[PDB]
């Protein structure tokens, strides 16, 4: 069966298609990848097939991501659409702890505390949790349904409307507090993830760090 990050990767490009034309294609199967490993695997083009339940239809789909860690979130999407750009990343440092009190109060800051409703109702959230566990450790038998999210912060580099930073492809800096169910208890997680657009091509890098609470 196809490797946990090429699902992962596939349902970014489907993230990306779907953010910018406000569409609803879904992963029904991934046909191939090719992969090229530089010794670490650094390109993936795949060929996915997307279901659109709008007309029934089965739409081949093209996604092309470059990563560059296996440890952490660190990849670009250039390519994501129907079948048939230059190097972007980003090289600012990841802020290493949750926002606090006084970061709210910084006027020149523009940090949104989401309610469950906004991330049950927009799903790239868990999207990029299950990216940010799955970083962890790519080795285990993930089970992605093991995860619960608490509690997400996502701030914004301009005053925007909240339905804008849920809805738009547009930059952003997201904190998920999460727990993994483990019988033995929980395992307390923090993902911090930031998303920045490349203004002209839409090219989506992804950066991010990963956290356990004490």
């Amino acid at each position: 069966d196809c490797p946990l990050v090429v699902k992962l990767y596939a349902t970014v490009g489907l993230h990306r298609y779907n953010m910018l034309e406000g569409t609803n294609l879904y992963l029904h199967k991934i046909e191939k990848y090719v992969v090229v490993c530089t010794l670490m695997p650094v390109s993936y083009n795949i060929t996915l097939i997307a279901e659109d339940p709008a007309t029934s239809s089965f739409v081949v789909f093209e996604t092309n991501v470059d990563q560059r860690s296996l440890g952490q979130i660190d990849f670009t999407c250039y390519i994501s659409r129907p079948k048939g750009p230059n190097q972007f990343f980003d090289a600012k440092d990841l802020p290493d702890k949750w926002p606090s009190k006084e970061a709210f109060a910084d006027q020149s800051r523009f940090l949104y505390k989401m309610q469950k409703s906004d991330w049950e109702e927009h799903d790239w959230i868990r999207l990029y949790m299950e990216i940010s566990f799955f970083n962890r450790d790519r080795c285990l038998d993930h089970n992605m349904s093991d995860l619960k999210i608490l509690d997400v912060v996502v701030e914004t580099e301009e005053n925007v409307p909240r339905e804008t930073v849920l809805k738009s492809l547009r930059n952003v800096l997201v904190y998920i507090r999460y727990d993994q169910d483990l019988a033995d208890g929980v395992c307390k997680h923090i993902a911090i993830v930031r998303r920045t657009v490349e203004p002209t091509t839409h090219c989506v890098c992804l950066l991010g760090e990963s956290q356990l609470v004490p």
